[PDB]
């Protein structure tokens, strides 16, 4: 039986700028780094950054919709998003199709998101404003 | 302040086989489905499958090391790996690290892993046998 996400591993092209992005800019906790990677946590999430010569800096129009959303409180959401904007962090999406979200890119173009709300809250919102053809189980 | 992973969204080329893989083969709970996606849970993980015509069925040699690991107990690991093997699910890597790991591909080539063990367990092993250049914080 699978019980959740054990870890998220992101391939990165340049380790130090990626560590700085996740630790300094996003505020995650850095636990260890080595010549080819780093381990961070964000709450319960174990994030691994893995130096990969295959990773390319990818513009958002070249990648699919696969993305990683991080939880933030309603009280903190807007000022965190505005700080990322003021820091020049690139974006990839503007239309809020899944609630209160801010869509931004990491240095390699990994698609990230700040989101306010749980799955239960999103299901409740969708009952009122459902996506086309939506069925609830 | 970011408090954890809010959700993981995977772009999928065909919704029905992806729902079958995550719900039926991998045992995740299907909460909702609409014409262009689905919401599932796996423990605390909120997973979204998003139908995306830009998703390519991608051979593992053509994607980088970015991957998504799910937690499973040691006791359940071998029978779950055998289930994936019976279903013909391809493996993209052999395990050479601490903690059991099974590295397998989803229908679109998303790189997945079953892993036994926490960040704390990994850090303890690393303290005893540090990787090249390893620093702790
Ligand atoms: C399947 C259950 N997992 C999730 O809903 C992850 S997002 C999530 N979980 N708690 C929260 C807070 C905003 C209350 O947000
Ligand atoms: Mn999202
Ligand atoms: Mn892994």
């Amino acid at each position: 039986m699978l019980s959740g996400l054990n870890h998220l591993t992101l391939a990165v092209s340049q380790l130090a700028p990626s560590v700085a992005f996740y630790q300094q800019l996003l505020g995650m906790t850095l636990h260890a780094r080595w010549d080819s990677g780093a381990y961070l946590s964000c709450g319960d999430l174990w994030l691994c950054l893995s130096l990969d010569p295959q990773r390319r800096v990818t513009p958002p129009e070249e990648s699919d919709y696969t993305h990683y959303a991080f939880s933030i409180s309603e009280a903190d959401f807007a000022s965190f998003a505005a700080r990322l904007e003021a820091a020049g962090v690139a974006v990839w999406k503007l239309n809020r199709s899944e609630g209160a979200s801010h869509y931004f890119l990491d240095p390699d173009g990994h698609k990230l998101e700040l989101h306010v709300g749980s799955l239960a809250q999103r299901l409740a919102a969708c009952r009122e404003q459902p996506y086309k053809g939506m069925v609830f189980f």
